């Protein structure tokens, strides 16, 4: 529920790496293709995310990816606290489901683009705008943040 | 005023290129350092922006940067219409002022980072969160979009 919580995880496709951040309360996704799973790339991604949305806490399914000096520095600078492990019945499998949908969409649009990174961003667009009298992830995140 | 309007412009520093998008109604910025001013880089940036915020119209101070096949394709796919020239007294010099503040902040934090791109993202964070009983650009954009 808390509006400041994001979960970050990397997945691999076509020998490339996709960093996926899910705003847990809304299902909204920010994703980028990165050359390798480095702390450098993770630190940079986090600084960008934090300058765009109010990020209070980051969760992950791989805690070791947040141990590098570069990543610690980014979270320190941006005022981000980390959770040890993952705390919540209301969000059970939400992050799993969102990554599943994103992967599924990427599959559906992949042949329209030359580059995986292009297909990923198309999939992000599609995901964030998809209506479930229901709302999209993009509409949900704005309402959650606006409500303060 | 209209909540779907963004202005995109490139600036150069340290022999590198900074793409800056300002949400005109709020002053909110998304910016990235790109290797060269290519249509490829602009197209990709636009697809990303469009998947994160509701982008209806793009303005620019350099219209030729939106003529390439790649950029036209991105705007077509994302449903983005372009303005010929720039239409508005309420927003007079808003984009100019925001680029000016961003440049000023980049200057203030530049020595804290090795890479320009890092300094740019720190500057974006600082800009978006800065309170002018006033609000920040980040608070303004969410309220504008939430109000529908
Ligand atoms: C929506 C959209 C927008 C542009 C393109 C597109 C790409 C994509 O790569 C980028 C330029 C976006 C980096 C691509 O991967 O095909 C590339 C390499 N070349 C193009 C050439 C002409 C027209 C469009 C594209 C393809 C799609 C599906
Ligand atoms: C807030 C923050 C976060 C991390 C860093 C940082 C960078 C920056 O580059 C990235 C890793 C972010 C790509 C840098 O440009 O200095 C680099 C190259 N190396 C580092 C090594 C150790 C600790 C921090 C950094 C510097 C700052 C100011």
């Amino acid at each position: 529920c808390s509006p400041g919580i994001w979960q970050l995880d990397c997945t691999h496709l076509e020998g490339k790496v996709i960093l996926v951040a899910v705003h847990v309360a809304s299902g909204y996704i920010e994703a980028e293709v990165i050359p390798a799973e480095t702390g450098q790339e993770t630190a940079y991604f986090l600084l960008k995310l934090a300058g765009r949305w109010p990020v209070k806490t980051v969760h992950t399914d791989n805690g070791s990816n947040f141990t590098s000096a570069t990543v610690k520095a980014a979270c320190w600078w941006a005022g981000i606290k980390q959770e040890f492990g993952i705390p919540n019945p209301q969000s059970q499998g939400v992050i799993e489901s969102m990554n599943k949908e994103l992967k599924k969409i990427i599959g559906q649009v992949r042949d329209q683009a030359e580059h995986l990174k292009t297909a990923v961003q198309m999939a992000v667009f599609i995901h964030n705008k998809k209506r479930k009298g229901g709302y999209s992830a993009g509409e949900r995140i704005v309402d959650i943040i606006a409500t303060d």
